[PDB]
């Protein structure tokens, strides 16, 4: 009858919200140890497997992942999509229909189909497999009286456990009773300080979270799933350049579809009127043996003319640049898991970013000091100062702080130090190393037991002391607490290199104070180091520490601060030009949170932008009755900065609401980066979900596409720049590609209407549209990115692919290559005194005539491309071509294998060989497409 739903929803409820909560629903959290069969002392006092198996009706404490399969799965789901459909089908219907009583094109198309197919699963497969080599226990339980190591998976609930510092907690929990205990919550809540967790304040352990210092005994009440990392975990489980495809692909199937239609409608007319107009047939019972022959053989006719409109290289070529781009991005530490989110990045027009971790280093260090009355901006040069200050700041840092306390190196290859004890007094010790010195001797020289008295910290009074007796018969002291608790205790300072001075409260507190104010406005928390000596004769009594804890002699003052990373101010504001706005969404104070945003650039002085709070987000939004209307979202998020006190699920509604909104003229597509497990829900919903590799948890990077290795901001931009790049080559290969597909389908649409035969045989063809135009992709695809990519705006979401210069080069260059085949045609026999090779019985050997064609066919193609590398109204055809060693390889390897394939073709190719006068021919009439570029480049678009 415990109702774990109730449990569970004790759970979720942070703050001091849970403890008002607990008082009404509960006693003072005994209460509910005895709603369960467990008491504070050996608590679940019988093991008793079969007590055990009871109380397993809430969890087993263990979620295993999927691993889908090895290939066949991946392969089952690459078949499934619209363009390969309407390929096959075409396939097998030119490959059924070629026998009624074509070979080689339903072959061609299925082999292109399985290609693709093979290219997509393995480099899914690959991409999988490389994800998981990154991302690749039992503790103190009191079972029966006798506290007994158990295993995480053995945890049930109500088992009371033991967490000493060091500890990860495996399961929500209780706090029973425990000495000062300071939980980091920084993945999990997305708080930056340390959080304090007492019986009275905050009993709220949750899993997943480390312990940094103190110790206690909790209950354990969600064990697995219904812990909070359960519900996330659970909870997780088309680009946008796969839609325009998908659509480019019906409209062109739709437009050969019309052609074919025409071409078996004017043959039929034909037929019947010539038919009918010389003479007239029975018409009565003649229409049954031989009439509907010919309509089945116009309607092949027909077909034959649908299949060519088709491009059957478009799906190998955009899968084979796709691929290249993502081996090319690896290099830049963005190792993308899906081969199509390749392109989504580069239209991007949003960015929210998780403040703790992503923006922020996540670890304490000093900014700012103030030493010898000199205020340093900058963590200064060790001999700088160069006097007594220096040890007695180190001797002071290092023996005051507590010794469990220590700084680690990561003895790994590119990580940052690990930081274990209390990281407040962390970043203090790292401020000796970042001066240039040695700490351990000073701790080691000088135990605990050698340590006379130590005053540990107190709720009373925020500050710690200890003194060491050693040095002299003389005593001396050390303190280290807060500005202001600690400098109106302190009665003299020191001045540079010399000696002690007075620190009368007149005017010089005062000045002091005046130089404290910079400091808490930018965020800096500030901590004091004081010192003072006592004299041996007589012995002070320590018990009356009245006096002895003041007139202390401060020596620094020091501000602690979670900067932010060296490269981010840069980086946003070049990826803020680039028409992508920034918006910060985290769960940290909002006083914290505006700090660090104007450091980065996110919001500038002027108070143009709202930030607003989690609470008031939703409070907002709900219209009453508690349902979100699109209305309140669209009136808000158009200038919404900074959202502190976030819940996951309220970043997850925010980056619906920008997804799904018409309030704005362009759609938008939003991109998602984080590190923890509060963006476990907001990295599904984005478009591209991006995660740190070396800081971020797994669930952050089991929703994400695109993990940065380095975890550097920098390659936020690289991102957007290779996107662009990604586009723009597909533009390029589409602009080819569609100038050839139409030539093609004018040349067989005249071949079959005014004459019975086509100049381009099934098998001519099969080779430039399979091996040469795949080619002819890669070539496109590999020219360098630059950084002038970062000032075009970004598209729309629902831009056609082609473009209005595109249409002006497909249909511009479909004008000279039309004209010279047809004049090749008609009245290229007179032109090259050779036989005629128009009408043939259909068994005859490969004429000259129609070699000439398809030679100036292919020749003219080699050069087209070499004009389709720009895009845009650009003159300068062979700008970079030098800068693309591939590029010229792959045109010299194409032209030498058609000059072997036309040599010495033969029957199968439909080729003859050709005299040297009529190559160069062929060639000056290719090489005048580059003449022709520039006239069809100077009219205006
Ligand atoms: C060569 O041009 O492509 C051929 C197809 O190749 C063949 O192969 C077809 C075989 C027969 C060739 C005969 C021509 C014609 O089909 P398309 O791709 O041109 O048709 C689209 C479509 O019509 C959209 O709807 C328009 O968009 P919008 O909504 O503005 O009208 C868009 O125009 P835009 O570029 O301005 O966006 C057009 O491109
Ligand atoms: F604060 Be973040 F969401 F880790
Ligand atoms: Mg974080």
């Amino acid at each position: 009858g415990c109702t774990m739903e109730e449990l569970r929803s004790l759970m979720e409820l942070r703050g001091t919200e849970a403890v008002v909560k607990i008082k009404e629903t509960y006693g003072d959290t005994e209460a509910i140890c005895r709603r369960l069969k467990t008491s504070p002392v050996e608590g679940l006092p019988g093991t008793a497997p079969d007590l055990e198996k009871r109380k397993q009706i809430f969890g087993q404490n263990f979620i295993p992942p999927k691993k889908p399969k090895t290939f066949l799965q991946l392969v089952w789901e690459a078949l499934q999509d619209v363009t390969l459909i309407i390929l096959e089908i075409a396939a097998i219907i030119s490959l059924g229909l070629s026998f009624y009583h074509g070979w080689i094109e339903g072959a061609a198309i299925l082999l292109s189909v399985i290609c693709v197919v093979l290219v997509t699963a393995f480099n899914d497969w690959s991409k999988e497999k490389q994800f998981r080599g990154l991302q690749s226990q039992k503790f103190t339980v009191v079972r029966a009286g006798q506290v007994v190591q158990i295993p995480v998976a053995e945890i049930v609930v109500g088992d009371i456990a033991q967490i000493k510092y060091g500890d990860l907690l495996p399961a929500d929990g209780l706090f029973i009773q425990g000495n000062d205990l300071k939980i980091d919550e920084s993945s999990l809540t997305g708080e930056s300080d340390q959080v304090r967790k007492s019986v009275d304040k905050d009993p709220m352990l949750l899993s997943g979270t480390h312990v940094m210092e103190g110790s206690g005994r909790m209950v354990v009440t969600a064990v697995g799933v219904n812990s909070q990392t359960g519900i996330i975990f659970t909870l997780l489980g088309k680009s946008v350049l796969q839609g325009k495809l998908t659509k480019l692909a019906v409209q062109i199937g739709k437009a050969g579809l019309v052609m074919s239609a025409i071409t078996v409608i004017i043959l039929v007319l034909y037929f019947t009127v010539d038919t009918f107009v010389v003479n007239k047939k029975p018409w009565l019972t003649e229409c049954t043996p031989v009439y509907v022959q010919y309509f089945v053989k116009f309607f092949i006719i027909g077909v034959t003319v649908l299949v060519v409109a088709v491009p059957e290289g478009l799906p190998l070529a955009v899968t084979i640049s796709l691929a290249y781009s993502v081996k090319k991005m690896m290099k830049d530490n963005n190792l993308v898991r899906h081969l199509d989110a390749c392109e989504t990045m580069g239209n991007a027009t949003a960015i929210c970013s998780d403040k703790t971790g992503t923006l922020t280093t996540n670890r304490m260090t000093v900014v700012q000091a103030y030493v010898g009355d000199v205020h340093y901006k900058e963590i200064p040069d060790p001999s700088s100062i160069n006097a007594k200050t220096l040890e007695l700041l180190v001797n002071a840092i290092a023996i005051n702080s507590a010794y469990t306390t220590k700084i680690l190196p990561p003895e790994k290859e590119g990580a940052l130090p690990r930081q274990v004890g209390n990281k407040t007094e962390c970043g203090l010790l790292g401020f000796v190393l970042d001066l240039r010195q040695d700490y351990e001797p000073v701790r080691s020289q000088m135990p605990e037991e050698k340590l006379y008295k130590v005053y540990t910290f107190n709720s009373v009074r925020k500050s710690m002391s200890t003194v060491i007796k050693m040095p002299d018969e003389s005593f001396r002291m050390y303190s280290k607490g807060a500005s202001e608790i600690v400098l109106k205790k302190c009665c003299k300072i020191l001045s540079g290199a010399g000696e002690a001075r007075v620190f009368r409260p007149r005017d010089r507190d005062e000045m002091v104070k005046k130089v404290i104010e910079p400091m808490a406005c930018d965020g800096l928390r500030t901590i004091c180091v004081a010192y003072r000596d006592f004299p041996s004769s007589p012995e002070p009594d320590w018990d009356n520490e009245n006096d002895i804890l003041n007139e202390l002699t401060c020596i620094c003052v020091v501000g602690i601060e979670d900067p932010v990373r060296p490269e981010v101010p840069e980086a946003i504001r070049k990826c803020q030009r680039a028409g992508i706005t920034v918006r910060m969404v985290t769960g940290d104070n909002i006083n914290t949170a505006r700090a660090i945003a104007i450091k980065c650039g996110i919001i500038h002085p002027g108070e143009d932008f709202l930030c607003l709070e989690g609470k008031e987000f939703n409070r907002r939004i709900r219209n009453e009755k508690g349902e979100i209307e699109q209305e309140r979202i669209d009136k808000i998020w158009p200038k919404l900065r900074v959202l502190a006190r976030s819940s996951p699920t309220d970043k997850h509604t925010l980056v619906k609401g920008i997804i799904d909104s018409t309030h704005t003229e362009q759609r938008q597509v939003v991109a998602v980066t984080g590190d923890g497990t509060n963006d476990g829900p907001a990295l599904k919903k984005a478009d591209v979900g991006f995660a740190m590799g070396i800081a971020g948890t797994d669930v952050a990077k089991e929703a994400s596409d695109i993990i940065l290795t380095d975890d550097n901001f920098s390659s936020i931009v690289k991102a957007v720049m290779w996107g662009r790049n990604v586009y723009d080559s597909i533009s390029k290969f589409l602009q080819f590609q569609l100038t050839v597909n139409v030539v093609a389908v004018i040349v067989a649409f005249t071949g079959a209407c005014i004459t019975q035969d086509s100049p381009l045989k099934a098998v001519q063809m099969l080779w430039v549209n399979l091996i040469m135009d795949t080619f002819a992709s890669l070539a496109l695809a590999t020219e360098p990115p630059t950084e002038t990519l970062l000032l075009r705006k970004p598209y729309g979401r629902n831009k056609p692919l082609i473009s209005r210069t595109m249409m002006k080069n497909i249909l511009g260059h479909a004008v000279y290559q039309l004209t010279l085949i047809f004049t090749l045609l008609f009245v290229g026999e007179k032109m090259f005194q050779i036989d005629s090779g128009r009408n043939a019985p259909l068994h005859s050997p490969p004429s000259e005539h129609y070699t000439i064609i398809f030679n100036t066919f292919v020749m003219m193609q080699l050069f087209n491309e070499i004009n389709a590398r720009k895009i845009h109204g650009e003159r300068n055809v062979f700008d970079g071509i030098f800068r693309n060693p591939i590029f010229c390889t792959i045109v010299l390897g194409t032209f030498a294998i058609q000059i072997v394939i036309v040599q010495f073709g033969g029957k199968p190719f439909s080729c003859s060989p050709l005299q040297l006068d009529q190559w160069m021919w062929c060639i000056f009439i290719g090489l005048g497409e580059l003449v022709w570029g520039q006239v069809i480049a100077t009219i205006p678009t």
